[PDB]
RNA sequence: GCCAAUGAGGCCGAGGC
């Protein structure tokens, strides 16, 4: 397939995995939004703990304004392989391009958060 | 069943039938 260089970073089969665990997590504590539209919103409200973002959007310029956007913000981002991977993760028979796991006080989610937003710094060597 | 976060359908935010 070659992915689309533009997808930076990219999280590995394993980050994936926790990636997409935690996705699922947030949607049950009520602690997830879904589509670029409200990803952007969570954004420039400043309630969102990171960003996550498919790969195999089509094009990808329908989210590649997010990065910017998150750089701007300074709110750490990823990119995963597949739409309907995600699409699952958010519980969602439909895939998904991108997501935003909200900022929650209290939740217990934190240590898990913070994991993968250290995991993510670890991939930007 | 079908449509649907690449946006339900009444900015909000995962439902419609």
């Amino acid at each position: 397939a070659d992915v689309n260089p533009k997808a930076y970073p990219l999280a590995d089969a394993h980050l994936t995995k926790k990636l997409l665990d935690l996705v699922q997590q947030s949607c049950n504590y009520k602690q997830l939004r879904k589509g670029a539209n409200e990803a952007t919103k969570t954004l420039n409200r400043g309630i969102s703990e990171f960003i996550v973002m498919a790969a195999d959007a089509e094009p990808l310029e329908i989210i590649l304004h997010l990065p910017l956007l998150c750089e701007d913000k300074n709110v750490p981002y990823v990119f995963v392989r597949s739409k309907q991977a995600l699409g699952r993760a958010c519980g969602v028979s439909r895939p998904v391009i991108a997501c935003s796991v909200t900022i929650k006080e209290g939740s217990q989610l934190k240590q898990q958060i913070q994991s993968i937003q250290q995991s993510i710094e670890r991939l930007l060597v």
